[PDB]
């Protein structure tokens, strides 16, 4: 995508789908890439933090993440545990948001997909929109929530 | 669900031989999530009985070992479908076929049919083949599926694709 205002994908988030390219990656709900988006806050030094909830030891935990940008408009460079680069593949700011993220050194053993949405409902035009984008990746596994799991910790 | 091959009757004599479980999906994640999941079985060989029934041939993921089991599908008066005695599955119904290629089936509960449904893609050799994962993906946009899973030739080719 050319091009994204920080500003205008600020605030609350639903991790309504989620796909990756190796099964184990999301193959449980305390696998290493099963992450789910809650808040997304531009910082003062220009940066995007991003909240989200991971089942990690036994409990639903908050993990902050801080993106920085990158000479690429839609690239954005993170600090994780296990992905270092996400790359945002579609949005409109005010319904879904549908992102990528990899680890550069291992880039088809670390891929992973999410369609993100502002409301915690079944939007069908995102979920096409984000089936499309994966018809063309390797995904190997394909997760989605109903609205319920959508208002819970950790889904 | 429509059990298209209801229509086209089912020749258990055709379907006979080894199977590669390809591609399965689910209605509830738990039920397929992990490697060790209710439902998360290989099957291996249809092999059909004197009686008409259809002895079948699985793998399953249990206690960090794979295990192998055969269980028999019985037939009904409905051409594709078959009743299975589980725990918690009971019916299996063949959705599609042509006997040289591909098998959809799927199992539920008839107690609890949506909650309880899995479906699978199976095929004949351990090679991806597009076109029978576009017949299970079809067949898949009419049900309430929420977790969906395929698998490399080399986990077709390993026990318990791992
Ligand atoms: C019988 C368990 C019911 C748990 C419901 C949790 C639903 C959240 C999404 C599925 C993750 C769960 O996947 S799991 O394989 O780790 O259980
Ligand atoms: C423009 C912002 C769009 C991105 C929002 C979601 C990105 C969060 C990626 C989590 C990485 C998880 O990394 S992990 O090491 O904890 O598994
Ligand atoms: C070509 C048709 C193949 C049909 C295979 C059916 C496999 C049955 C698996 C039941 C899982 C067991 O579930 S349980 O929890 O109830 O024991």
């Amino acid at each position: 995508m050319k091009g994204l205002d920080i500003q205008k994908v600020a605030g609350t988030w639903y991790s309504l789908a989620m796909a990756a390219s190796d099964i184990s990656l999301l193959d449980a709900q305390s696998a290493p890439l099963r992450v789910y988006v809650e808040e997304l806050k531009p910082t003062p030094e220009g940066d995007l933090e991003i909240l989200l909830q991971k089942w990690e030891n036994g409990e639903c935990a908050q993990k902050k993440i801080i993106a920085e940008k990158t000479k690429i408009p839609a690239v954005f460079k993170i600090d994780a545990l296990n992905e270092n680069k996400v790359l945002v593949l579609d949005t409109d700011y005010k319904k879904y948001l549908l992102f990528c993220m990899e680890n550069s050194a291992e880039p088809e053993q670390s891929l992973a997909c999410q369609c993100l949405v502002r409301t915690p409902e079944v939007d069908d035009e995102a979920l096409e929109k984000f089936d499309k984008a994966l018809k063309a990746l390797p995904m190997h596994i394909r997760l989605s929530f109903n609205p319920t799991q959508l208002e819970e910790q950790c889904h």
